[PDB]
């Protein structure tokens, strides 16, 4: 019978923050380098916000690799919920942080995917966000998202 254990819970809360830390830590970079401050060349944001990118990538897949994250549709309402939810979540914002770069970069591409994936951006950030904070209350994971 597949449940999120305490172990669980703390893993995700644990991660969660680490996560919006650089989320957090991405966008000072990236502002710095639109900026152009004299540290923050082209070469500095790549290689530090592919850094951040990899990291939210390794909470984000600890989180879905959870056993009961995994095997979320044979579990809890809740923890489904949960699990589709901050899968739409995370998705999102570590590929707005992808295509930014990108941008900088003078690439378009993933721009292009970007709007075509999400043609409604506020409302998706708005709507995903509101529900992640009500799948985590329901999980009784006190943790509020910066957002």
């Amino acid at each position: 019978r597949p449940k999120l254990s305490t172990k669980d819970l703390a893993l995700i809360k644990a991660d969660l923050a680490e996560f919006e830390a650089r989320e957090l830590s991405s966008e000072k970079i990236l502002k710095d380098t639109i900026k152009e401050e004299s540290w923050s060349d082209l070469d500095f944001a790549n290689d530090n916000i592919n850094q951040m990118i990899g990291t939210m990538k390794r909470y984000q897949q600890e989180i879905l690799s959870i056993d009961a994250i995994k095997r979320a549709s044979e579990a809890s309402a809740d923890t489904e919920a949960f699990k589709k939810i901050f899968k739409e979540w995370s998705e999102f914002k570590i590929e707005r942080i992808q295509v930014t770069i990108d941008l900088l970069n003078g690439k378009k591409d993933s721009e292009a995917v970007f709007k075509k994936t999400y043609p409604n951006q506020i409302i998706f950030k708005k709507v995903r966000t509101n529900k992640l904070q009500t799948a985590l209350n329901n999980l009784k994971v006190g943790y509020e998202l910066l957002d």
